[PDB]
C-alpha cells in the first residue's frame, strides 16, 4: 500500500544533499568554503565595502576526517534576530529580491549545516556585529530538520569595544583535503583575479598561508534591486506584482510603474496588442487577460533594453588584464556586451579570448566560466557555455590547425543565473542566454580573426623571401 | 538594507524551474512526458500490474506553441482524498519510503504544473479509479504557489460503467516538438527495450502513432520497502530510526532488528567497537554516542552485502538481448554485479558491452546510462558513469586503434539514486558508486579483451 507523506525543505536536502553540492567529502569541503566566501562577498561589495576575507581550514580529527572551515569577513553583519533563521531555516534569504548577487536560493549555508549534523555533533558557530552595533553577537546552532527551524544551542553577546563589523562562521564537516585542494586553490585564485579590490588570507589544513593583496581601492558600483523587464515576465510573476500593489492602479499605470523600459507610448501599444482596456483596474485582470499580457510581452520586438545598472560586470580592462597576468598570451581581447533580458531578468554576457604565449597546446580551448562573478569549476562539459564554445567553427576565425593555444572566457551576470543545480557550478540551457553567449563569443572571435589574419599576412610576405 | 524573507517549496521551484528539469520548452516537453510515464510505471509494475501506458501529445496552439500531454495508465490509481496534494503540493510523495522506485522527490508532476501555470491558463486534468472503484474521480487543479497548496478548480465523479482502472493525467505546457522529438522517441524506445512486460502506445503531435507491444507477461518481483544497510547510515538517519521505534529496544536489539546484514554476532562486534553498552536503551543514545555508532558503521570492514532481493535489476540476459537488438554487434557481454551499499542504501551496478557489427565507427564509446530502470538522455558528459568510462584505459582491454565500434551500457539501481539535480538526468559523484561502476566495467571489459584477442589471432 502506498503511503503519502510530506517533507520539510530541510528534510528534502538532508535526504538528498547531492542536490545542493554535497555528494562526497571532497566536493563538500570545497562547497562549504565557496558558499561561505560567496556570502562574505555579498555582505561586503554589494554594500560598497572593500572586502577583507579570511579563510581557514583545520583538520580537527584525522581518523574521522573532520575539518573545521572558518570564514571571517568585514561585511555588514546580520541583525541578531535574523541569525537563527539565516543559518538554520532552509529557504530563507535576503537575496530573493531582484538584484545581482552571488547568492540566490537561501539554501547554501543551511546545506553545509545539514551535512555537518549528518556526520558529526558540534554545532555551527556564528559571531556577528552589524555596522554601528554596540555588541558582538554569538550563536551556536543546529537545525530541527523535521520542523525546518533553528535550534539555538547557545547564544551570547560581548561588548564591541573595537567597533568591529562583520561575521565569523565556523562549521565542522567531513572533508577530503588532498582531493579538494587543487579546486579550492583554483576557486580562490580565480575569484581574486577578477576581484582585485578584495584582500584574501587563506590558511589550509597543512598550515600553509597564502596572501592575496588588494591591488586597487576602487570598488565597482554596487548592484541594486530593480524592476523586471517585461520581456519574459510570466503569469505567476504578473500575479505577484499585482498582489504587491499598495495603489489601485489601472492596467496602463501598472505597465508604466512596475516594469523597466515601459513609457506611456510603449504602454499604449502593449495594451492595444494585448486587447486590454487602458483604464481597467489591474486587480481585476482575468486569468485569460494575464496570458494575453504575458504573450504580448513575449512577442513585442520594440522594447528598450534593461538598464546596464541592475548589474555589476568585470569589464573589458580587467578581463584582459587577468588573462594576460595568468596566461601571458601573444594576443588578448574582450567584450562587455550590452544588456539583454531573459524571463524578465536583465543580463549581460562578457567574453574574452587569449591566444598563444604561455598557454599550453591542446586540441580544444581552455574554457573559463563565471556567473555573477563566481568562477565555475565543476561540471564544465554540461554547461551551456561549453555547448556554445564547442559548436563554434574556429576555422572561420583563423584557427587553421587541430592543435592550438587558446583560452576562452565567458562571464554571465544577471539578477538571476539559471543554474542546472542548487550546487551551482554549471549554467542551464536557456535559449536567449545561449544565443547571446554565441553572439558575444563571435564578437571576440572576430578580434582574434583579425590578429591571426595579420600574422598570416606577415608570414605570406616572409614566404616570398624564400 | 537587506530584507530577509522565506520561500515555500512551490515558490522555490517556480523561481528556478531549471532545477527541476524545465529550462526551455524543448526540454520541458520531454521532461513532462517522462515524469508522467515514470509515474505510470511506478503505479503499475511496483504493484504487480503489467503496465499498459498510452501517451498522446497534441499541438493545441501553433502560434503560442502550447502542447497538451496526456498519459493514461492501468495502475493502482490515487485515493481521491490524496489527489489534490499528490498533484498540487510540492514535496508530497508516496515514494519517501526506503524502496527502489523511479520516483523519489515528490516534485516531478508539480514542477510540470508550475511550468504550465507560468505560461498558460488551463488547469491540469486528473481522472483516477482505484482498484474496485465504482466511480471515476475527476479533478482540475492548480497550485497556490505562496501557500504550496492545491487549488481545486473542478472536482467530481461519474459512475465507472466501462470498468476503467488507473489514472489519466493531462497537462498543457509550452513545448518545442521539432527539438524534443528525437529524445522523446529515444526515451520511449530505450524504456521499452528494457521493459518487455510493458505495452506502450505513443501518438505524437504530427499524428504518428507507434505501438510497442508486450513481449512477455512475466513481471519482475516488485521492489518493496527494505531496511537500511548500516554502512553509511548517518546521524540524522539514526535519530529517525530511534524516533520511529514502537518498543523500548536496547542498542543491541536496535542493531539486529532495524538494519540489514546485522546478526547478533555482528551486533556484539559493533557494540564493542563503538564502546556502547549492549543493554542500554537506544532512546537514551547521546549525541556523541550516535556519532561513534555512525563512525563504527563507516569503518567496519566485515559487513555482509545487502540482499540482492532488495532491488529490481534488468538482468544479464535482457541487457545482452537489448544490445543485440539495437546494434547488431559481433560481440556482446554483460554482468549483474553483487549488491553493494552507499550511505546506508543498497545498490547494484549492471554493465554491458557490445563491439563490432552494425555499431558505427567513432572516436569514443557510445554510452548508454540507466538508473532505476530509467534511460538517461541529457547531460551525459557530467555523469559519473561517463567519468568512469572516459578514465578507463581501453588499451588494456584490446582497443588499440583510435577509431573503433563500441557500446557501453551501465545501469545503477538503488533505494536511492543520487542525481545531480531534481531533473534526474545525471548521477552525482558518490565514491562508493564510482568505485563499483569502475569495477563492473573492468569485469565486462575483461570479457571484451578475450573476444578481441581471439579475433586478432584469427585475422591471420
Ligand atoms: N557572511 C555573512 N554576512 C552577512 N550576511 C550573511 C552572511 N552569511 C549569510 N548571510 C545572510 O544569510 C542569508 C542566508 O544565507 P545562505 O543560506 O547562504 O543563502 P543565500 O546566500 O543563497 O541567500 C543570506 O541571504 C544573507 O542575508
Ligand atoms: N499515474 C499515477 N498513478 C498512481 N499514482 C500516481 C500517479 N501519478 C502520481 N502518483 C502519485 O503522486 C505522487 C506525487 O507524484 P510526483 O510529483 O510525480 O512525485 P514522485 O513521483 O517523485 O513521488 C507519487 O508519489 C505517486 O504516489
Ligand atoms: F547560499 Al545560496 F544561493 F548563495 F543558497
Ligand atoms: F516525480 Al519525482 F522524484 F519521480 F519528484
Ligand atoms: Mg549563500
Ligand atoms: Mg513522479
Ligand atoms: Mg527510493
Amino acid at each position: 500500500k502506498e503511503k503519502f507523506t510530506s517533507l520539510s525543505p530541510a528534510e528534502f536536502f538532508k535526504r538528498n544533499p547531492e542536490l545542493a553540492g554535497f555528494p562526497n567529502p571532497a566536493r563538500a569541503l570545497y562547497q562549504t568554503v565557496r558558499e561561505l566566501i560567496e556570502n562574505s562577498l555579498d555582505a561586503t561589495d554589494v554594500h560598497g565595502i572593500l572586502p577583507n576575507i579570511k579563510i581557514t581550514i583545520d583538520l580537527i580529527d584525522d581518523a574521522r576526517q573532520i575539518y573545521k572551515v572558518n570564514v571571517v569577513d568585514n561585511g555588514i553583519g546580520i541583525p541578531p534576530q535574523e541569525v537563527p533563521n539565516a543559518f538554520g531555516r532552509v529557504l530563507y534569504s535576503s537575496k530573493y529580491v531582484n538584484r545581482q548577487t552571488r547568492g540566490m536560493y537561501g539554501l547554501g549555508v543551511k546545506a553545509a549545516v545539514l551535512y555537518s549534523q549528518m556526520h558529526q555533533d558540534k554545532p555551527i558557530e556564528i559571531e556577528t556585529s552589524p555596522v554601528n552595533s554596540k555588541r558582538i553577537y554569538t550563536f551556536k546552532l543546529k537545525i530541527d530538520i523535521n520542523k525546518n527551524e533553528p535550534i539555538i544551542v547557545e547564544r551570547g553577546s560581548v561588548e564591541n569595544t573595537r567597533g568591529f563589523h562583520g561575521t565569523s562562521v565556523a562549521i565542522s564537516i567531513p572533508g577530503d583535503w588532498p582531493k579538494a585542494k587543487s579546486r579550492i586553490y583554483e576557486y580562490i585564485k580565480r575569484t581574486y583575479i577578477i576581484t582585485p579590490y578584495a584582500e584574501f588570507i587563506f590558511k589550509d589544513p597543512e598550515g600553509n598561508v597564502t596572501y592575496y593583496p588588494r591591488l586597487t581601492n576602487k570598488i565597482p558600483k554596487p548592484p541594486q534591486e530593480v524592476k523586471p523587464h517585461p520581456y519574459g515576465v510570466d503569469r505567476e510573476e504578473i500575479k505577484i506584482l499585482i498582489n504587491n500593489l499598495k495603489r489601485d492602479y489601472t492596467i496602463k499605470e501598472f505597465l508604466v510603474n512596475e516594469f523597466q523600459s515601459i513609457g506611456d507610448t510603449t504602454a499604449d501599444k502593449i495594451l492595444e496588442l494585448a486587447g486590454l482596456k487602458p483604464n481597467k483596474k489591474v486587480k481585476n485582470l482575468t486569468e485569460e487577460e494575464i496570458t494575453r499580457l504575458v504573450e504580448t510581452f513575449k512577442k513585442y520586438e520594440d522594447f528598450r533594453s534593461p538598464s546596464a545598472d541592475s548589474l555589476s560586470v568585470i569589464g573589458e580592462d580587467l578581463i584582459e588584464l587577468g588573462l594576460k597576468k595568468i596566461f601571458n598570451p601573444d594576443f588578448a581581447a574582450s567584450i562587455t556586451r550590452k544588456p539583454k533580458a531573459y524571463q524578465g531578468h536583465p543580463f549581460i554576457v562578457e567574453a574574452g579570448v587569449a591566444f598563444g604565449g604561455s598557454i599550453p597546446v591542446g586540441e580544444e580551448p581552455i574554457v573559463l566560466r563565471y556567473a555573477n562573478k563566481i568562477p565555475l569549476i565543476y561540471d564544465e562539459k554540461s554547461d551551456v557555455i561549453w555547448k556554445v564554445v564547442e559548436e563554434l567553427d574556429w576555422k572561420r576565425y583563423g584557427i587553421e590547425s587541430d592543435q592550438y593555444q587558446m583560452v576562452v572566457m565567458v562571464h554571465l551576470c544577471s539578477t538571476k543565473i539559471p543554474y542546472k543545480s542548487a550546487g551551482k557550478e554549471s549554467i542551464a540551457e536557456v535559449e536567449d542566454i545561449e544565443k547571446e553567449i554565441k553572439n558575444a563569443l563571435m564578437e571576440v572571435a572576430r578580434k582574434l580573426k583579425q590578429y591571426l589574419s595579420e600574422k598570416r599576412k606577415e608570414q605570406e610576405a616572409k614566404k616570398k623571401l624564400l
